[PDB]
């Protein structure tokens, strides 16, 4: 479907937000709709993942950002409909850029699967720098091939998790975030008592990091 928007008058950045498996692009718009008063300036983008047949729960059509094959391996995707979710995100991106919303100024945001999404099209797809990306209680099925230029260093990150997600191994979660620090990239961590779910304090933790970087 259509990206859900959540203008701001004179925007000067923007922030890409990508929801989790078969979710509506409405899942995050009251998250938006906070954030965007601590940065009003900030334009939110809420894209809508297409849908399609998700192996893993038999074959049924939901929002997929990338088939998942199978509850394990972590590789267990389909790699394409990711890079093809990916340019999406890119399309989104250049769009901004277009509009004359600068590159440090535009940031990814990512949930669950969404999170893999976007991980993957700041540090794997992607070729110029953002502004930033936040990865929520996610994982990066495709960073076991993992090689930064000197400018994807420059990217800072945030991940996020909650200790009692039973959805997303939090391991997979650092694992992430312990990738990309290897590289030497910026980046931060913080989980909270909770499961696959978003948390009022780790929202404020969200909000604090974005106010320091837009």
């Amino acid at each position: 479907s259509e990206p859900l928007i959540l203008d701001a008058p004179n925007a000067d950045a923007c922030i890409i937000w990508l929801h989790g498996l078969g979710a509506d692009r409405t899942d995050f718009k009251p998250v938006a709709e906070a954030l965007q008063m601590v940065l009003p300036s900030t334009r939110f983008i809420l894209p809508q993942a297409p849908s399609q047949a998700v192996t893993v729960n038999g074959g049924w059509v939901m929002p997929s950002w990338y088939d998942i094959l199978a509850f394990s391996p972590a590789r267990a995707i389909d790699e394409d409909q990711l890079n093809a979710s990916a340019d999406q995100v890119i399309a989104l991106i250049d769009e901004q850029r277009a509009k004359g919303i600068a590159a440090e100024r535009i940031i990814l945001a990512g949930f669950s699967q969404g999170g893999a999404v976007v991980l993957h099209t700041a540090f794997r797809r992607y070729a110029q720098p953002l502004g930033g990306v936040l990865a929520l209680s996610t994982y990066a099925p495709t960073f076991d091939d993992l090689a930064l230029d000197e400018r994807h260093k420059r990217i800072p990150v945030l991940h996020l998790h909650g200790s009692q997600d039973d959805v997303v191994d939090p391991a997979l979660g650092r694992a992430a975030h312990d990738a990309l620090q290897a590289q030497g990239v910026e980046v931060g961590w913080h989980d909270y008592p909770m499961g696959h779910e978003v948390s009022l304090e780790e929202i404020h933790d969200i909000g604090a990091w974005l106010r320091k970087r837009l």
